Formats: structure tokens, sequence, C-alpha cells
């Protein structure tokens, strides 16, 4: 491997992708990232709080982009000023558990783990220390996203080359902060401290929020995506612990891999498709018309009332060949 | 843009500039930065404070190296441990207040701004939230420069190329400290609370310190500047908010583009050029003669009361052809 | 030379190296490092604690690999919150007592100090205030080791290219921390506060702990080194205040340089071998049977009592014709 490229690379936090290209302008290298696991108390909505573990800050964590054949090397940093033991599983890797088995590291501890990217695909990578700190390191904002994409780009169904202008990273995630008898959110001095009653949210199986980029309305108001009239958007979706069922209101899906697989014939046309809990998909669309669409959870009551819901601002001139007022809103009242 | 080669700098403190070559070695490139606001409270003199907001925990915030036509890309992070939003301005920019408009961050949050440096020069960066927040983080200490050199290095008035060995770069900076009735300075907890006393003091349009590197003899004593008979340095001088006059006592501005844009014919000779608040300039000087020497703001009121003088200690043997003390100081007292 | 290329590196943790090739694959290049000195206390054992000052905040500091012919440019960066003074002493490097007398920095001050690496070899490189500061911050800590290995690689006592898969940097550091009457140790706030205690420790030159990267057991147990049989294993060691006898329990040296300078002729077959304290040396060996190894100081009362003690695990198949056991302890007993 020493007569491998190396690159290293800056990753930028979610919904956005660090610098990529999207055919490899060269053969196999080795991919190096580093991220710092943070843990810290984050506003999931008013007055709704998660003491959060995250991988470099942010829910989801920032997304890796490689190329099939390429090798992974990834620096993992556990501060001391950290209270647990952490780690990673990728799901893009074979071997040792996705790597959680290699990497399990003490507060004040790092550790660097190789893995060869040999399959193509956007993949889930997450925590997974062990037994029931499992899923709690996960429903607490400990998962994002690799994408591993074909050494010559992506393909459609009849292995046509298809190229996207801007990817965005939506990460999904469910939590169960718990609740006092009048719906009031609880909350705690650490992760720690709220372990147990989590733990009786987690039993139900019903979060009490499903967010996109950490928050309810992350992504709306002046968070909201921006795009153009003519950009082919990749919408990368990712979801480690339970199904989703994404939809752009207003568009559609041009070409989508709900399984989120490339080397897989994608489906056209999708009003909404499926992302399995435990995955990541990948969802491509051109915008035909301007104005406002939103990016939802379509179990509209997880949009809107558990916070599944993102906006996408998009600029240029309207089609009244695709869509048309032909009688406005009228009519008499009293 | 991704057929664009794309370089990672890593910026050093002020006076000093990172590495980089006078003459492109290739084609338009992107260059990207990555910056760090940071609010702390400095000693800019003996019993006089400032809580100062910075850009990279410097003042001025550092020098950045590009060539014209390169794009620059900047990755901007006020960390939540800060108390108020920042943004950029960079005055070597086309668009949105120089990159101002895109560039607003809450404490907690980062941006990634690029822009293509379409013109050659030294230019001003620094924040600009709006309204009366303008200049009072510009007087805090947030303001730093970016040179953009011509892709074919510096020429002179002839055409001629010039090239300098070392660029120091001289962040001007003044600051209106509120004063007790009896002339001593005041302190506060955090940059909010004297916001009312400062605003009072900028008023007056007196600043109670005018300094190089953040502090009154930053750069004199052991941290003054050093080089050798027959250097070409390159004073790259900038003053965001208020005018200065630089002078070398001892030597000249042998090249001066005192506005401070590169494809101007610079001036020769000049005992004292002027830089205009809210810019830029350079001065190249060969040096030809061992000793020390001052750089400074030429009013001597703000070189000496205020704080605006550097030393330079140069090293090499000394010319009697240029000057020569034909009788000591001598004679009889009582 | 801006005409050199400049290669920018990512230190790792002792006692592992960072990428890098054997054969320097171009010509001489400028090699960017950067460090954070970190003052803060360590555990070196069960009821052993250590006010520790660090170079990236590992004991021993990381290793650095380069070519001989290079140069190093060397960031360090003294953070505000420390309470002292650092500097930098590189064994590898010509002038200014190592770099010392250009690298003192005082809290919240960096500096960038360039060096050619004109002598191949593993050399020492630690913090040297001055006066009685200089033994202190060493035995605190402040130690690491940069290898200048030949552009050519490593050659044998014939001239003979060698070549290893894997560099282990262990890093031996004596340590002197204060006793109470019933040899319990001491604990104190910080660094300066138990100065005095210690010095009174380091005047009987007797080390309370002797320990491979910077704790007891550090390296055995889970902190277990592993190889393969057949692996041909470099095992650089440092000792920068305090002469050691390095040993692997088990196995040999099968090429040492113990004053460990490349272009001298190595020894072979070594059971144990010496490193003089204030340097580096570097034994090769090929695991030739599975099983546990110990890597050791072979004074063994330092090695087990003081601490100098790391396992070696390594997998394989067993060969009996180097080893077999003919008759297993056996023997009637009452
Ligand atoms: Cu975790
Ligand atoms: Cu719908
Ligand atoms: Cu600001
Ligand atoms: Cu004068
Ligand atoms: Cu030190
Ligand atoms: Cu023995
Ligand atoms: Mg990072
Ligand atoms: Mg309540
Ligand atoms: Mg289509
Ligand atoms: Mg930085
Ligand atoms: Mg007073
Ligand atoms: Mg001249
Ligand atoms: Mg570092
Ligand atoms: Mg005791
Ligand atoms: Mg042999």
């Amino acid at each position: 491997l020493s007569n491998l490229p190396r690159v290293k690379h800056t990753l930028v936090p979610p919904p956005f992708a660090h610098a990529h290209e999207q055919v490899a302008a060269s053969g196999p290298v080795i991919n190096e990232f580093e991220m710092r696991i943070i843990e810290k108390e984050v506003q999931l909505d008013e007055d709704a709080y998660l003491q959060a573990m995250t991988f470099d800050g942010s829910i989801p964590g920032p997304l890796m982009i490689v190329h099939e054949g390429d090798y992974v090397e990834l620096t993992l940093i556990n501060p001391p000023e950290n209270t647990m033991p952490h780690n990673i599983d990728f799901h893009a890797a074979t071997g040792a558990l996705g790597g959680g088995g290699l990497t399990l590291i003490n507060p004040g501890e790092k550790v660097v783990l190789r893995f060869k990217a040999t399959r193509a695909g956007a993949f889930v990578y997450h925590c997974a220390p062990g037994g029931p700190m499992i899923p709690w390191h996960v429903v607490s904002g400990m998962a994002g996203c690799i994408m591993v994409l074909p050494r010559d780009g992506l393909k459609d169904h009849e292995g046509k080359p298809v190229r996207y202008d801007t990817v965005y990273y939506i990460g999904e995630s469910d939590h169960y902060i718990p609740k006092d008898e009048d719906g009031t959110y609880m909350r705690f001095s650490d992760p720690s401290e709220g372990y147990e009653d989590m733990v009786a949210v987690m039993d139900t199986l019903i979060p009490s929020h499903i967010v996109f980029n950490g928050a309810v309305g992350a992504l709306t108001g002046e968070g909201a995506l921006k795009a153009k009239v003519g950009d082919n958007v990749l919408f990368v979706h990712s979801q480690p612990n339970r199904d989703s069922r994404p939809a752009l209101i207003g568009g559609h899906g041009d070409l989508v891999w709900e399984t989120g697989k490339f080397h897989n014939a994608p489906e056209r046309d999708l009003e909404t498709w499926f992302i399995r809990g435990g995955t990541a998909g990948a969802a491509l669309y051109k915008f035909l018309q301007p104005g406002v669409y939103a990016y939802v959870n379509h179990n509209l009551i997880e949009a809107v009332h558990k916070g599944a819901t993102a906006h996408v601002l998009v600029e240029g001139e309207w089609d009244n060949d695709l869509m048309e007022q032909v009688v406005a809103p009228v009519g008499l009242t009293g």
C-alpha cells in the first residue's frame, strides 16, 4: 500500500459534502479522514433537549466520499473530556463488526482504522460499543454516512452515465426524549443520567423526535437548502435505526437507489421511496420549477409533528406547460 | 471547478506569511483556508485590556496568499463558546458585500465561502455583521488581509519583475478602550458589557491605542523583526478602519503600492506612504545598512504614545559611503 | 527552497508511526509538522500520578519520519491555558542548541523552526527552556523522536538493503515522583507546585517510574503490540535522560543500531542492546515464532518494578525445529 497515493480530506458539516470528483481522477488511493467525538447537549426543539454524543460535533456525522477500490483510513479521537467509550462500525467495510471490534476507545484515546471500500454505494457508519450501548449511542446521535462511488461515476438502469451538480446529505435521526406526564420533555446533566429514563421511551419504539441535521427546523426557514432550476441534486438519505420514506413534495426521484447500492438498477419517477433503518439510500432529481419544495419523511405526522421536514428554495423561471393555475381561488362569501 | 487543482493552506500568525510562490507554479487553483473565530480579552499594554474578537486568535487575522485568477474557499468557524454572530467581508471579492451577506454564523455554526480572486493586490478582509456591529467588531480586532499576487509575480513601474525574500504583514489596528476620569482604562467581563462605554470613545474618533500585531511593543524588543543586509522585504500594511502613514525610519520604500493594487505603477523612493482606512498597501525595501530600524505610523504621537511602532534588527556590514559619523558627539561641559 | 516540494504530515500517537516510505519517492522535500504542547496530570500507575508536560498530548511525543537531505519545518504551539514557557531541541539539527535557542515560546505563542536533516538516524527531540528547567521538563514528559532515513532506505553491515513492515516507537521515560515516608506517591495541583519535591527525588538519580508510552502497563494486556510470524519489525527506542538496555524476550535484535545512526554498521544477533540517555536507537527483528514476547529494559527491576515492560502478541504457526518441549513439567508430589 506504500505505492498507493494518499489523499487527506477535510470534512464539511452536513447536509453538505466535502470536495470530490464523481469520476475517479486516478487509480485506487488511500483516503485519510479524521473525526473528533463530541459529547454535548443539543436543542432538538423548543423546550426539547438531547444529551447527545456525536461524530465531529454534528448530527448526522459528516459525509465521507471515496471511490470503489479505494482504501479508507479513519483516525477517530475520543477527547478526555468525554465520559464514555466509543467506536465505529462502517457498513461499507468487511470484518470485525464493520470495524467496531477494532476501534473501541476510552476518553483520552485515539485509533486509526483502515478498510478497503470494496462495494459501491451509500453506507451508514455508526457507534456500537456493545450490548445495550449500541442502540443508545446511535439514538443519541452517533451515526453518519460514507458514500463509495463507482470509479467511473454513477450509472442509470441502462448503464448510461449520470452526474449531479450538488450532493445534499440528509441524515435522519430518531430520538427518544423522556416525557413528564404532561407531555413536556426531561433534561439531564449528562448522557448517563438520562439513560434509564430514555430506555423506557426506547422500549415503546415511538420516537419523541425524528429530525434532519439534528434538530427540528434545522433545514427550514433560514436553513432552507438552495438550488436552481436545472440543477441535478443527489439527496443521500441515511437512517441508522429506523425506517423512513423520503419524498420531495413538488418533485420526484428521477433515479432512486432506495437500498443505496449503486451497481443495482435505480428506479425512476418515484413519488416517495424507502430507507430501511440501518441503511442509506440516494435519489437524484433535476429541478424543473422554481419555488419552495418540501423534502420530507412522508409519514406526515413524523414530518410535521416529529420534525422530519426540510425546505428547498429553488430559483429560476416558472414553466406553465408543467403546471398552471387556470382559475385562481375565487368565490363569494358572507 | 472539479477539474481545477485544490491546495490546502496552513496559515501562520502575523507578522509572518504562510509558504507560497511569488510566481504561480501552475494554472488557476482552488485555495482552501480555515479560520476559527476566537473571542478573548487581550492585553494591549500595561494596565490596558481589550475584550477582543479575532480571526484565528490573532490581531490582525492571518495573511492569506493566492494568485490572481485562483479561487478562494474559506471555512469560517464560530465555536459554541463564543457569544456573538460573526461573518467575513473580503475586499478582494465581488458580490454579497464581500461575502458578508453569505457568511453570518452564530456561535456553534460554520460556513464555507468561495470567491474568485479576479483582482491582484493586498486586500483587507474583516467582520461586518451589520449595522452598529460593523465598526465595533472591526475595532475589537476582527480584520486581516489577503494578498492576491499577479500570476507572473510583482512588476515595477516599467514592467520589470520584482521579487522579495521575505514578507512581513503589519496589521495596524485602532482601538477605543474606555477611560476613567484619571486616564486609566476600564476592564469588562465580556465584549457586550463594554459596548456602550466603547461606543462613547468611538464617537470621539480618537483611538486609545493604535498597535501592530495586536499590542503595544508586540514587534519591539524580543519581538523585533529580523533581516539581513541585502534582503528585499515586502511590508504589507493593513488598516481596516483608520488611516495610517507607514515609514521605515533609517530606510525607504523602494517600490510602494500605497493603495495596494499590484497592476498599478508603484512609486519609488518614498520616505513615508499612506494606507487609507479600509485598505492594505505594500512597500518593498532592500536593506543596505545593518542596525536597528523603526517601522512606524509616522504620526509620531500615534507611533510612540498610541503604540504604532515595530523594530527591525538587521545584520550585516556597515557602508560608510552611505553614512558616516565624521565628528562624534563632543564638547566641554560643566 | 521555494522550488522544493512541501509535504504536510499528520502525526499519529506512539508507539505507532505516521505513513511514510522507506525509500524516498522523490528528491529533497520540506516536511511540515505541527505539535501542540499539553500540560496535564497523567496516571503513571495505580496511585501514582505525574504533573506532565507533553508534546501533542502523549509521552513520548509523536514520531516524525523524514529522509536525509530533507528539510523539517515544525510549528510548535504553546496554548494560553498552559503555565510555563517551552521550546524544542532537535538532536537531528545543527545550531542554536538544536533549535532550542530559537523556539522559546510562552503560553499563547507559536513558533516555526526549519532545519535541514543532514544526518541519517533516529534522534531525540526534547524541551530545554534553560537552566534547571531543562531536566525538569524532560522528566515531566517532554521528549520524543525524529527518524531520518537514508534516501535509499536502511542498509545492513554489508550495504544490503533492509526493509521493515512495521515501526514501533518505544519511548522510554524516567520519572521522579515524590514519595511520602511510607512509599506512597505525592500529588500536586500543577507542575510548579511539585517542583521542589521532585528536585529532591531527581537528585537521588533513582526514578520512581520508568515507563513505555507514558504509563506502567501502557503496552501490556489490551495495549499489547501485535505482529505476525514473518513480520520485520523496527523497534525505535528513545530515552532522553537515562540509559536503557532494550531486549526482546523470546527473540533477538537481528540488526541493531544501538547508537541509532543508520550509516554506521549495525550489529547482529543481539540479546540486549544499549540506549544511551539522550539518544534513540533502533533494532530490527523478524518474528519466527508465534506467542507472547516481552520487550523490556533488561534491568529486570526497572522492567517489572518500575514499569519498563511491553508485550508483543504474535500470530502464526509454531516451529518445533527452533524450540520444543521434549518433556513437559512432570513429577510426583505430596
Ligand atoms: Cu458512542
Ligand atoms: Cu404528499
Ligand atoms: Cu465579528
Ligand atoms: Cu521621521
Ligand atoms: Cu517544556
Ligand atoms: Cu532475559
Ligand atoms: Mg476536524
Ligand atoms: Mg416538564
Ligand atoms: Mg430524467
Ligand atoms: Mg487553524
Ligand atoms: Mg481606573
Ligand atoms: Mg532599487
Ligand atoms: Mg495535531
Ligand atoms: Mg501517601
Ligand atoms: Mg536475518
